[PDB]
């Protein structure tokens, strides 16, 4: 099973940095080998990228052409160009080179040392489980004080597609390019209608990092969020472990039962540290409000993409806080997310 890892490049040189930590962290070139999409055109970026030589496989987005936006986004044909890049670049794997599956990375990200071996270890999870539609390795909230250091290998299933370094397998683009959306394509993932109810694997400790302050996007969510996101340094061999804790009908049970079993705490204790004798507790909102203010008071990502938390899982938000395992949920009697929450 060949893994392909293709990353997306376009007018930063700085994809150096992204290659060198790749290639410097592969265990196979045979099993992982690089495939760099190079969208734009820039010169530079292009001899940087052609100076790896065999090292990866260089191609160019053959469309250079400027794209007309709708009447509301005159201010946002990045998001266009990158939409259509995905598109040409992802059909390139899956049509041409016609790989099983793909971890899809981009330029402005450095992986952590276990990168490879964790998408190697989950490959067979994600082919085994529909419930699950990706692996990924980024954690939304995973700033150095609100993830657990002596637990680099701990796994979770969330609802919320990170992105950012992700595998996915041949049978989704399948079902994503028919409707490939013009623009905000890791939004329009979000969305029921493509997720459909399925969830994807992201770590404890987040496998990739960025670095990407000046980009598209300008960079205030970089800002204030992104480049707080701590990069795994402990190297896990996660192909050596039982992931089979993450499987749907095992997860759904015990992950739940572990959530609603523990106490819950009011959210002012938990912020204060008060009742530390409590290592594991539940902090219950019950309305958006609470849920936005909740969510501020512990740092924890407060932005809702078709109503589902940053990596939430059937509601539930789970970080550490102060060195407490915190369970930001919701009454046990959710039954699916409303897209009204804004
Ligand atoms: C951290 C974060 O959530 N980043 C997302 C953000 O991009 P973000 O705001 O991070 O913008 P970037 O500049 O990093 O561009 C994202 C990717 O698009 C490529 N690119 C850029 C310009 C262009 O004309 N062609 C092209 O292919 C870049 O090389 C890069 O790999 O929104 C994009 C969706 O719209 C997503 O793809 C990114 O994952
Ligand atoms: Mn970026």
């Amino acid at each position: 099973a060949v893994i392909p890892i293709l990353v997306i490049a376009c007018d930063r040189s700085t994809v150096r940095r992204c290659l060198d930590k790749l290639l410097h962290y592969r265990p196979s070139a045979e099993l992982f080998p690089i495939i760099v999409s190079q969208d734009c055109g820039h010169e530079e970026t292009a001899q940087v990228i052609a100076s790896y030589g065999s090292a990866v496989t260089h191609i160019r987005q053959p469309d250079l052409s400027n794209i007309a936006v709708q009447p509301d986004h005159r201010k946002f044909q990045g998001y266009y160009k990158i939409a259509r890049h995905y598109r040409w670049a992802l059909g390139q794997i899956f049509h041409n080179f016609n790989y099983p599956a793909a971890v899809v990375v981009e330029d402005d990200l450095e992986v952590a040392p276990d990168f490879f071996e964790y998408f190697q270890a989950t490959y067979p999870l994600l082919k085994a489980d529909p419930s699950l539609w990706c692996v990924s390795a980024w954690n939304d909230n995973g700033k150095e004080q609100m993830v657990d250091s002596s637990k680099p290998e701990l796994l979770y299933r969330t609802d919320f597609f990170p992105g950012l370094g992700w595998l996915l397998l041949a049978e989704l683009w399948a079902e994503l390019e028919p409707k490939w959306p013009k623009a905000f394509w890791d939004d329009w993932m979000r969305r029921p209608e493509q997720r459909k109810g399925r969830a994807c694997v992201r770590p404890e400790i987040s496998r990739t990092m960025t670095f990407g302050r000046k980009g598209v996007s300008h960079g205030q969510f970089f800002d204030q969020h992104l480049k707080f996101i701590k990069l795994n340094q402990q190297f896990v061999p996660f192909t050596q472990l039982d992931l089979s804790y993450l499987q749907q009908e095992a997860y759904d049970r015990d992950f739940l039962a572990r959530v609603y079993g523990a106490p819950q705490l009011q959210v002012e204790k938990v912020r204060t540290n008060d009742r530390k004798e409590l290592g594991e507790v539940r902090v219950q909102y019950t309305g958006r409000d609470s849920f936005k203010a909740f969510a501020k008071a512990l740092g924890v990502m407060d932005d809702l993409k078709s109503g589902v938390p940053r990596a939430g899982y059937r509601g539930i938000v789970t970080f550490l806080f102060r060195g407490r395992r915190v369970h930001l949920a919701p009454p046990q009697t959710w039954d699916g997310y409303d897209p009204s929450w804004t």
